[PDB]
């Protein structure tokens, strides 16, 4: 087709209605990719963003992570720089981070060539929740995972 997988779910080749399902897996990625990215540029975090970030981790639940590299590297890219903003509300970091952990989770997909991400922003984010000055005070209230 378009695009070359990387690691589809087997199961889904298996099921009665297969034939139906890449028509699906190709138009669902690509409104998300549309959607994502417009969300992100016209700065609606909140209604836009969070609803297709979670799009995405339905999809890699339904589909497996069935995208190209290329695709691969660039959501990890962009979820890892929406990860490290430095004021972000930590609840929505939660859910920007549960998406990247699954996305980099099998590193067999990527080569290191592939995806060269920084360490010292998430240094800043350990340092702001793990070590908190304002929390001892009451002021933080940060979440419980
Ligand atoms: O074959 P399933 O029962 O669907 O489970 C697999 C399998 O897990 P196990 O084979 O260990 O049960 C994968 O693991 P490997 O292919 O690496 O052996 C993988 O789990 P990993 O990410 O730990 O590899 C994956 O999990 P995920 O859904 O997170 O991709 C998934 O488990 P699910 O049941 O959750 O699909």
């Amino acid at each position: 087709r378009g695009f070359v997988p990387q690691k589809e779910i087997v199961y889904n080749k298996l099921l009665p209605y297969a034939e139906r399902l890449d028509a699906e897996s190709d138009l669902q990625l690509a409104q998300i990719k549309c959607n994502l990215g417009r969300a992100v540029q016209l700065q609606e975090l909140w209604p836009g963003g969070l609803f297709w970030t979670r799009k995405l981790s339905t999809y890699i639940r339904l589909y497996g992570r069935k995208f190209s590299k290329e695709d691969h590297v660039l959501f990890i890219k962009l979820l890892y720089e929406l990860v490290s903003i430095p004021k972000l509300e930590i609840s929505m970091m939660q859910g920007f981070a549960r998406l990247l952990i699954n996305l980099l989770k099998k590193k067999e997909l990527l080569s290191r060539a592939d995806l060269e991400l920084p360490w010292r922003p998430l240094y800043d984010m350990v340092e702001r929740i793990l070590y908190s000055k304002t929390e001892h005070l009451g002021l933080n209230w940060f979440p419980n995972s």
